[PDB]
């Protein structure tokens, strides 16, 4: 019963592989780069037919978390090659090899949570992505649905919440949470994204010392979104892998409730000591609630990493980091 | 107002092109082979980025009919490359070029009509394709829907009925109508597919001379399906190109009612003189009605080619071939 995990060197993938191996289960990784764990893994690409064949031999179940997420147009062809065509051929290879279950990591971008038609967003919400990435995940879901209806291989679609390791939340250098909660990282981010008007706007709000940012829309409505701990995502993925009721299912996977930035930022500020700069962005901004009621009542999923628990652990890590910079 | 028509060397595409040029409109073809009309056309592939950019230059509207339809596993990669990736890059090229309207040829296999969940099949029927070709067209519609919601380009999705030139209906050597209505081209077909238990069964039913076949299901339910004249499809396509109310629309495009083979076959044999063999295939067979009410009500579509009109022309053509052949 070997389990194949693609994206096994990534945030969610590596934690899934570690949980499985801690259970003593046989796992094979599949990622562009080594995990650094020395465990069995393919180093290679989802675009490579040879790698796909090597990866699937003797495999009983597949956790397909490997995907490319990019903003720039120059990366769009690659994103479709990896996310759509890579997923298509991985499905066909899995099916032909007699894989028993295939779990697919999708995204809230298939709805999209950035522009919902109603709240809370349920699995029955229309799938109308507005980003090329979200489009790739929708096409991916459609490939999965085809195998679901047509073969012996069981499938599960899991639409991921935005996911962070707790320690990422209070790290200015983290890819997502830095720009999300800290003003200067966001300036650098937007500069690199080439969003000139935004980067100079943010610049205009800098107060002479590092600060947090409380993001709001043009009407002063604070951003609101789900941020789920990697450990809760791992728990849901293992449920999708093992629970009998997950077969043929599609589930939102994430924490119960979103974080409202008007309540989150002062909690973050209380742990960092940094002041808060409030910025009203042009547009309607971000504001969503996503229901995980289906996965809770079907698979018995229970998220346990509340923002408070996550923040408590993020803060401890930040303080240990400082004490090295500080040498205190 | 240059109109690009992909698949312009094909059954529907060449007829659409001929109609547009008969109206004195400016058209550019795009297909793997020359049409043989001597009109302006790209001879090239949808897989070729260079062909795409050449084809799209100065184009104000695109009628995207070019696609690869195959059953064989060896052809599957190219069918996805042409139908999905070709469509993705054509849409992007068209949007970037300022194309005003993009019309996409989809298929009743997106439902699929070969396995409906309710009759008559309407545009709101769920999209659950069970063939890889059907899946390519569904992925194709999702690409189009992405552009519809996004940019300035108008889109129209047309789900095509099975479509024939009238003259193909009584031609043993036509790709679809030969095997549909003639026993021996069908044996020859089912063999080449590789369905021995089907071919063997048909070969056991040969009465010693060429014959028509009347296909029925296991309970003796004769097949029933829409078969639309290319000319009716062309009329629908021109409406989708021109009618203001087509923008953002999705329409079933086909004749009003399906043909019941128990009625159709005697009419066919009354024109050919050949006997009929009634064959009961294993399975639920083919049985569907598809509604064209939306396109009739919304765009004013009226189909004009009844089966009897189609057959009269098919029979005339058959007699002309037989006459040249036997030199009479
Ligand atoms: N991180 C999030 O908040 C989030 C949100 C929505 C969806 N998702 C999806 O959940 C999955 C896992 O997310 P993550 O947080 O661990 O992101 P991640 O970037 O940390 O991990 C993705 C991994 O996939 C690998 N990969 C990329 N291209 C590959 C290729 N051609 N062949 C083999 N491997 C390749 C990457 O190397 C990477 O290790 C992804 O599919 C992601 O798109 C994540
Ligand atoms: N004929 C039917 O009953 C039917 C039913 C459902 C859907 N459709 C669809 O309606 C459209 C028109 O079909 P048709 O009846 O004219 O069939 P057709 O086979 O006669 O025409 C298809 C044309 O697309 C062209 N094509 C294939 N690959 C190409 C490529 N890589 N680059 C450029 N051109 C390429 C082909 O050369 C061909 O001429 C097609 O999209 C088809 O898939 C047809
Ligand atoms: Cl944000
Ligand atoms: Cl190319
Ligand atoms: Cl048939």
């Amino acid at each position: 019963h070997m389990i194949l995990v693609t994206g096994s060197a990534g945030r969610v993938g590596r934690a899934v592989v570690a949980a499985l191996r801690t259970q003593g289960r046989t796992v094979r990784g599949f990622d562009l780069r080594p995990s650094g764990t020395g465990g069995e893994e393919v180093v290679g690409s989802l675009e490579d037919g040879q790698a796909l064949s090597d990866a699937i031999m003797g495999v009983s179940a597949v956790l397909h978390l490997g995907a490319f997420m990019s903003w720039a147009p120059a990366d769009r062809d690659r994103m479709f090659a990896v996310n759509v065509e890579g997923t298509r051929r991985l499905l066909d290879a899995a099916s032909a090899a007699g894989v028993r279950r295939f779990v697919f990591a999708s995204s809230g971008e298939v709805y999209p949570e950035n522009r919902p038609e109603f709240l809370p967003v349920t699995e029955d919400h229309p799938l109308c992505p507005n980003s090329p990435y979200g489009l790739t995940k929708l096409l991916g879901e459609e490939l999965v649905r085809f195998h679901q209806r047509s073969g012996a291989m069981e499938t599960v679609i899991l639409r991921f919440s935005h996911t962070q390791d707790a320690t990422e939340l209070l790290d200015e250098d983290s890819f997502f949470s830095g720009p999300r909660f800290f003003l200067r990282p966001r300036i650098h981010q937007q500069q690199n994204f080439g969003n000139a008007a935004i980067a100079e706007l943010l610049q205009s709000r800098d107060i002479g010392e590092p600060s947090h940012i409380l993001a709001r829309n043009e009407n002063g409505r604070p951003f609101r979104m789900h941020i789920t701990d990697t450990r809760d995502m791992v728990a849901g993925i293992l449920l999708a892998l093992d629970h009998p009721e997950a077969a043929g299912g599609t589930f939102n996977l994430g924490a119960d409730e979103p974080a409202d930035f008007a309540a989150l930022l002062p909690k973050i500020a209380a742990l960092t000591g940094l002041p808060i700069v409030t910025v009203d962005f042009p547009g309607d901004g971000v504001y969503y609630h996503t229901s995980n009621e289906r996965i809770r009542n079907t698979l018995g999923f229970e998220a346990e990493w509340t923002m408070d628990r996550m923040l408590e652990e993020a803060a401890t890590a930040r303080r240990q980091r400082l004490a090295k910079e500080q040498r205190r």
